[PDB]
C-alpha cells in the first residue's frame, strides 16, 4: 500500500530538512564517559536490522520500514569489519575478543590474541588480552554482563574469560590434558578471573556438580549440574562477597535489584541458554529488557560509573535454525533493551554502542509491497511455478525437497514461528556471514565511531572514552553532570 | 592462513590507536562544496562491499579483508533506508528519485513523487521532482552523467528525467496513448529536459531512427537505431550547442576530453549497456574510471564547480545473473573510479558521496579460511554430501537440480567468470534486497552524513553542501580554496 502523506514531495523535503537540522546540531563532547554500555546483537547484521525494523514497525501498526528502531536513533554509525585473523567469516568467540578486548583472534577462541590456537590449551599463556570490562573494574567501575545465552557462552565470556576453546563451558567439557595444564572451564573463569558485579543470563548447569537437580527442572536429569570437580561455583562466588545474591528466577531478580544491601548479583535463569522471547515463561524468566534494567539498578549505584555488556544472544540462534521469526523477534527484544537502557542512563555521561559480532546469510528480497509482512511470500511465482518467501537464507536447515521438488509455501506456513525459510544449500545450521556489520554509537566520544573500522575499534573507543588503559592520558575533561 | 603480524596484540592496538587519532582529527567544514559527486554502485549492498573488498585485496596479493577499498577510506558513513513508497524492496528508478531528487517515489518510476503511478502517463504532470544535478546546472555549475549502463537507464535517468515508466528508453517503447499525452521517452528527455555538459555511457540505439546501423556493429541489425519518430537525437543535441562533440569510442573520448574547444561531450559507447569490464574491448571502450576522468577534465573547467554522477551500473547486473564474479569485478572498477575521482578533485571543495541504490540477496558465508578466494567452496560438505560455495544468493538463476539433486560444485567451476552461484529459489533474475545500504561521504559538509537516514538524505545533503535550492540560505562560507 502507498501511504498518502508520502505522495507529497513536501513530506520528504520536510523530513530531510529536519534530518539536516539534526545533523548540524551534532557536537562532539570534550568530556569523558562515566559509563560504558555495549549492546551486542549476536548475528545482527544489516539485513537483520532492516528486517527487524520492518517487523517492529508493523507490530506497532505502522507500515514498517519508516519507523526507527531505538538503535536507528543513535547519531553515529560506522561499518565494522568482522573477519577473524584465521577465518573471513567469524565466530562469536574471536569477534568478542575484537569488540571486548580490542584485539582480533582466531575462530572459536575467546580473550586470546591470534598467537593462541583453538583447542590447544598449551598455547594460552602469554596470549591473554584483557577486556575493557576488566579494565573498567580495575578503574573502580561496577561491571555487568547480561545475556539471553549461557553467561558462559562465547560473547559474554569475551568480557572476562581467556580460553582456546569456547566449548569449554564446565570442567566436564575440558579434556583431561587441558585440565592438568590449568585451562579453566569458562564457568570457573566467570567466578575467578575478575570481580563482576552483575551476572545475568543462562548457564545454571555449568555451576553445579553432576547430579545436582536444576531448581526449575528437577525432574529433567539432562538439565542438572555438569561439573565433575564437585564444586558449587555459585556457592564459591557468594562466599567471596558480602552482599552477594544468587537468583534463578524473575521474581527474585526483581527483589534483588531493588535491595540496597545487594552489591553483587548473579542471576542464572535456565540450565543452558534462555528461552526465545516467544517461549519465555514471564512468571519465571526475565526478558532481556528486564535483566538490563535489573543490572542498571545495581550498576548505577557506583559513583565511579559502570561498564555494562548486554547481549541479544539468541538473534544468532534464530538465524542458525533458519527461523527468521525467532531471529527477528529476538532482535526486537534486543532493541527494546537498548531503548530501556537509554531511558535509564544519560547520553551526557554514558557512551553506548550497539553492534553485532557478525552477520548471517539472511536476505530480504522478492519485491514485496509496502506494509506486507516480512514473513510473507514474494509476489509472483518462481521459475518452478511455486511460491517463495521474501526472507531466505543462503544455506541452512530450511532447504527442502519434497518428492524431488522445492516445496511450495503458503502465507500461513511462512508466517509460523516454527517456519524455516528455504536456503540454497542444506546444512544442519545456517552459517554466519562475513559482511560488515553496523556500529551505532551515542554519548561522550561517540563521534569517534565513524567510517569503516576494524571490529577492534569498538573496544578501543570505549576504553578511550572512559580514559581506561591504554588511554588513561585520554586528555578528556571529567564526565559531564 | 594466519598472518604472523596479526598474532601480536600490539598490531591491533597500534592500528586502533591510529584509528582513534584519525577519528579525533576529523573536523567539520564551515565552508560550502564547490563540487558535488555522487558515486552510485547499483546493487552495491553491504555484502557486495565486503566481498569486493576481499576480492580487491587478493587481486593486490593481500589476504583480502584487511585492505581498504577507496570507499572504505571515506570518513563519514551512514546507513540509508532504500524502501520505495510502494515496495519494501525497491528498484533503481524510484531509488534514483530518492538519492538524486530527495523525494521517495514508486517502483519503476523516475524523477516523480509517489503521487505518480507506474506506466500511467496521465499521472505525470505536477509530480516532477527536480534533481540536485538540475539545480546545480541552474546555479551555473557544469554537470556530468557517467555510467556503464545505458545513459537512459533508471539510475542516470534520475538526474534529468521524469517518467512513470523506466522502460521507456526510446519512443519505440512508449505506447501510442502515452506518446499522444506527451510522455517523452528517456532518450528525448536526455537531450531536452536540461543542459548536461558531459554524458557518458551506453545507449546509442535509442538516439537514432530505426534502420540506422550502429557504428560499432553495422552488421548486427539488432544493435541499430530504435526510434520510430525519424529523429537523430545526437544530431539534435549537437545542433543546440557550440563546442559540442559526440563520440562512440574510447580514442575519440580521450581526444575530446583534452580538447579545450569541447564544452559539451556526449559519449555513447555501446548500443545498450556497456560490456562488463571483464568483456570490455579496451581499444574501443573506456572503463568507468576513464569515463570518470574524461568527465572531470571537462567539468572541472567551470569556475563555479560541477555536479557529477558516476555509476557502477552493472554491479547490479552481475548479481541479477547470480554471477558474483561479474558483480564483484564491476564493484572493484567502480571503486577504482572513486579512487581516480579522489585524485582529480580536492576534498577541501568537493563533497563526494558513495552509495548504492539498494542491495541484492547476495550472501557471503560458510567458514572460509583467511586468504581463501571469495569464489571458492565453503570448507566442509553440505548435508546432501556435496560441496557448496561461500557466495550464495537467496534466489536467482543459479538454482539447479541435476538428476533431481543439488549439483556438486568444484573450485574450478565456482571460480569461473560465468559461474552462477546457487540460490534457494529459481528465478530468471536474482532479486534486489531491501536491507539498508551504506553511504560513504567526504568533503565539505560530509560530516552531516551520519546515523540511519532515509535515502532522500543523499540528495538533500548534496544540495545543502553546495547551497543549492532549497538550501540557498545554507549559511556556509564560500568553498575553500
Ligand atoms: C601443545 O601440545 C601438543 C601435544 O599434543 C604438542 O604437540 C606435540 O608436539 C610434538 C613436537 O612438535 C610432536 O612430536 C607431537 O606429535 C605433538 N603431539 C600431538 C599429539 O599433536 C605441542 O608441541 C604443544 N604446543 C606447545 C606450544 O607447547
Ligand atoms: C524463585 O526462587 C525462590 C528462591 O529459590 C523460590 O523461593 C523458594 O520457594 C520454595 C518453594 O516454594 C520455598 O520452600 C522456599 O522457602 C523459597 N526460598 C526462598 C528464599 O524464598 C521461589 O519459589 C521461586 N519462584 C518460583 C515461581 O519458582
Ligand atoms: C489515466 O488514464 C486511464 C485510461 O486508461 C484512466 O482510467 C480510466 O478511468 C475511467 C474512469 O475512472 C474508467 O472508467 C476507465 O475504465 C479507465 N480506463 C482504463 C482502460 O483503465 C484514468 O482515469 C487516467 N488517470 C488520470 C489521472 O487522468
Ligand atoms: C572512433 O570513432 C571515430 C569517429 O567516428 C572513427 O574515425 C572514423 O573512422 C573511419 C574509418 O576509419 C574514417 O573513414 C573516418 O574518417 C573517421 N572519422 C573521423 C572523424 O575520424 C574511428 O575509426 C573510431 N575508432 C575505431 C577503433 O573504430
Ligand atoms: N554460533 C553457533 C554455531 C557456530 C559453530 C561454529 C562456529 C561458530 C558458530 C552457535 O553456537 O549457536
Ligand atoms: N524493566 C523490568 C523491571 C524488572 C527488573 C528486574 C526484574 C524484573 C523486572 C520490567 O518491565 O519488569
Ligand atoms: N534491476 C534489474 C531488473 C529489475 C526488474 C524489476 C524491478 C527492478 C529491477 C535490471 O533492470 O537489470
Ligand atoms: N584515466 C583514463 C584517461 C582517459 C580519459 C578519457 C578517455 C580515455 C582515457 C585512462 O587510464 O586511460
Ligand atoms: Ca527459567
Ligand atoms: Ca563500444
Ligand atoms: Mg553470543
Ligand atoms: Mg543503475
Ligand atoms: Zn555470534
Ligand atoms: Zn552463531
Ligand atoms: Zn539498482
Ligand atoms: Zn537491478
Amino acid at each position: 500500500i502507498i501511504p498518502v502523506e508520502e505522495e507529497n514531495p513536501d513530506f520528504w523535503n520536510r523530513e530531510a530538512a529536519e534530518a539536516l537540522g539534526a545533523a548540524k546540531k551534532l557536537q562532539p563532547a570534550q568530556t569523558a564517559a562515566k559509563n560504558l554500555i555495549i549492546f551486542l546483537g549476536d548475528g545482527m547484521g544489516v539485513s537483520t536490522v532492516t528486517a527487524a525494523r520492518i517487523l517492529k514497525g508493523q507490530k506497532k501498526d505502522k507500515l514498517g520500514p519508516e519507523i526507527p528502531l531505538a538503535m536507528d536513533r543513535f547519531p553515529y554509525v560506522a561499518l565494522s569489519k568482522t573477519y577473524n585473523v584465521d577465518k573471513h567469516v567469524p565466530d562469536s568467540g574471536a569477534t568478542a575478543t575484537a569488540y571486548l578486548c580490542g584485539v582480533k583472534g582466531n575462530f572459536q577462541t575467546i580473550g586470546l590474541s591470534a598467537a593462541a590456537r583453538f583447542n590447544q590449551c598449551n598455547t594460552t599463556r602469554g596470549n591473554e588480552v584483557i577486556s575493557v570490562m576488566n579494565r573498567a573494574k580495575k578503574a573502580g567501575k561496577s561491571v555487568g554482563v547480561v545475556t539471553t545465552t549461557r553467561v558462559q557462552h562465547a560473547s559474554p565470556a569475551g568480557t572476562y574469560a581467556h580460553t582456546v576453546n569456547r566449548n569449554w563451558y564446565s570442567d566436564a567439557d575440558v579434556p583431561a590434558s587441558a585440565r592438568q595444564e590449568g585451562c579453566q572451564d569458562i564457568a570457573t573463569q566467570l567466578i575467578s578471573n575478575m570481580d563482576i558485579d552483575v551476572i545475568l543470563g543462562g548457564g545454571r548447569k555449568y555451576m553445579f556438580r553432576m547430579g545436582t537437580p536444576d531448581p526449575e527442572y528437577p525432574d529433567d536429569y539432562s538439565q542438572g549440574g555438569t561439573r565433575l570437580d564437585g564444586k558449587n561455583l555459585v556457592q564459591e562466588w557468594l562466599a567471596k562477597r558480602q552482599g552477594a545474591r544468587y537468583v534463578w528466577n524473575r521474581t527474585e531478580l526483581m527483589q534483588a535489584s531493588l535491595d540496597p544491601s545487594v552489591t553483587h548479583l548473579m542471576g542464572l535463569f535456565e540450565p543452558g541458554d534462555m528461552k526465545y522471547e516467544i517461549h519465555r515463561d514471564s512468571t519465571l524468566d526475565p526478558s532481556l529488557m528486564e535483566m538490563t534494567e535489573a543490572a542498571l539498578r545495581l550498576l548505577s549505584r557506583n559513583p565511579r560509573g559502570f561498564f555494562l555488556f548486554v547481549e541479544g544472544g539468541r538473534i544468532d540462534h534464530g538465524h542458525h535454525e533458519s527461523r527468521a521469526y525467532r531471529a527477528l523477534t529476538e532482535t526486537i527484544m534486543f532493541d527494546d533493551a537498548i531503548e530501556r537502557a537509554g531511558q535509564l542512563t544519560s547520553e551526557e555521561d554514558t557512551l553506548s554502542l550497539v553492534t553485532a559480532d557478525h552477520s548471517h546469510v539472511f536476505s530480504f528480497g522478492g519485491y514485496p509491497l509496502r506494509g506486507s509482512s516480512i514473513f510473507g511470500l514474494a509476489p509472483g511465482k518462481a521459475r518452478d511455478r511455486k511460491a517463495y518467501t521474501v526472507l531466505l537464507y543462503g544455506n541452512g536447515p530450511g532447504y527442502v525437497l519434497k518428492d524431488g521438488a522445492r516445496p511450495d509455501v503458503t502465507e500461513s506456513e511462512s508466517g509460523s514461528p516454527e517456519y524455516r525459510q528455504q536456503s540454497a544449500v542444506p546444512l544442519d545450521e545456517e552459517t554466519h556471514a562475513g559482511e560488515d556489520v553496523a556500529v551505532f554509537a551515542r554519548g561522550p566520544q561517540a563521534h569517534l565511531v565513524h567510517g569503516v573500522q576494524e571490529q577492534t575499534f569498538i573496544a578501543h573507543v570505549m576504553a578511550f572514552a572512559a580514559c581506561l588503559e591504554p588511554y588513561t592520558a585520554c586528555d578528556l575533561a571529567p564526565p559531564a553532570g
